[PDB]
RNA sequence: UUUGCUGCUGCUGCUGCUGCU
RNA sequence: UUUGCUGCUGCUGCUGCUGCU
């Protein structure tokens, strides 16, 4: 069991739950993920666009979560790490070496949540 | 001659300048790219971090802008859409598809925004 | 604009490397 | 953390498609 940069949980929907989800109703959720070198970890939450759910899934990882999983990859050479969102068919991406991973962080946590702000 | 989404003519360093530059010295600039379908347009921006060039370089493409320039590519299918920008070897890259055009320019501008204002 | 996964397509991004600039 | 380009590496992102869920 690899350690990952996640203090929540996965919360994909079931098939059977997305269907009912599509025929009563605005999606369920967002998608996020962090790759270190060959490794990508990855969430679906739910997020219904309300303060105290943005707060709750603003918590699902942090620099600290992140650098303690990511340090678990790194070696001589420099390694890509890449956190990745969508939401409502708009994906971000941040990018850059390990070597800037405080500053991806940075900028990882605020577009997540001008993303998840963003009105339809 | 293809219309770009830019309203700034590109201002790539030549290889004496950026020596030149390395040895006296702090980038330059920055690096931003709009991609319709298999078509990517690409600035090298100079940037020295006042407010005065922040300002600058704001103004290199508009809604508006990549509007006229992306259309240009449309068709039945929806096409992908990204902007990438790299700035101090971190990499945001804003994408999806053609019908979500207005809400990528939206994240677009602001995540050039907090990333050229990132402090180092 | 959509749960998760398989295989294919085209275009980016990032890492390391390469040769020129 | 770096001007622009060539060719290679590995991993994402996006678009369209596919079959299951």
């Amino acid at each position: 069991h690899m350690t990952s940069p996640f203090k929540l949980p996965d919360e994909s929907p079931s098939w059977t739950e997305w269907r009912l989800h599509n025929d009563e109703t605005n999606p369920l959720g967002f998608k996020e993920s962090w790759g270190f070198g060959k490794v990508v970890f990855k969430r679906y939450l739910r997020y219904d666009r309300t303060e105290a759910s943005l707060h709750r899934v603003l918590g699902s990882w942090t620099g600290d979560s992140v650098n303690y999983a990511a340090s678990r990859f790194f070696g001589f050479d420099q390694i890509g790490c890449q956190y990745s969102i969508r939401f409502r068919g708009v994906s971000i991406t941040v990018s850059g070496g390990s070597r800037t991973l405080q500053h991806l962080c940075e900028m990882a946590i605020r577009s997540k949540q001008e993303l998840l702000q963003l009105a339809p």
